[PDB]
């Protein structure tokens, strides 16, 4: 099943909701991640250029997909097939971001 | 501020998360709505044709926007400028639905 992360729009996009698959994939429980920016999933071999593309897309509220190296709670690396998009109201204000880690 | 509702994709879309603005707009605390289908926001003056369009769009996982009459927990009506979209993974599987609620009542 595909993981899902919901964040606030501002103040460094703290995580406000994760689905069950997020915990299966990453080994983190919700209480270990709520209120944190999702960048804690990154580690030593994460590609800096990929991180910079995510940073620019979120700053501009642009949809983006990246295959990014992340790390489980136990330190094991995994490929995250990540897609992020903004959630907007009908006046175009960004209410939240949603990220998905696609299962295969 | 606009409310946000996240639901499960399947089996009548129970609410799994609401933001703070949802509680400001609707008068419901998260405790009072988690595990429920959002249709409890509707009431006797809600337009049935609008509800039918929402039902068919959600069943098809098609994005939809409607202005719909909804009701706060204590029964006060409000007009909801509602936008619902599926959250899809890259294979096209629906992971969740997200709804954004804006109170557009012309109240005070
Ligand atoms: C909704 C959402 C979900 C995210 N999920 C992930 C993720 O699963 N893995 C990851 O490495 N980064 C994820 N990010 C990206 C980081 O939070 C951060 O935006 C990125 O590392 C770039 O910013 P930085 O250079 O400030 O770290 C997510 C961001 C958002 C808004
Ligand atoms: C994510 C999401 C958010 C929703 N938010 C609202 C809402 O704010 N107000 C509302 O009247 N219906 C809302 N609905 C629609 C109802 O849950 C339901 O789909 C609609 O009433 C049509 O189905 P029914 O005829 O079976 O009730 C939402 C649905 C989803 C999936």
């Amino acid at each position: 099943a595909s993981g899902m992360i919901v964040t606030d729009a501002g103040a460094d996009q703290p995580i406000v909701f994760v689905n069950r698959a997020f915990s299966t994939i990453t080994g983190y429980a919700p209480n270990e991640v709520l209120g944190r920016n999702a960048r804690f999933l990154q580690g030593p071999q994460t590609d800096a250029a990929t991180v910079a593309r995510l940073r620019e897309a979120i700053a501009a509220a642009r949809p983006i997909q990246e295959r990014i190296l992340n790390y489980r709670k136990d330190g094991q690396p995994f490929w995250n097939q990540l897609s992020i998009s903004p959630v907007r109201d009908e006046t175009g204000n960004v209410v939240a971001f949603v990220g998905v880690d696609t299962d295969v």
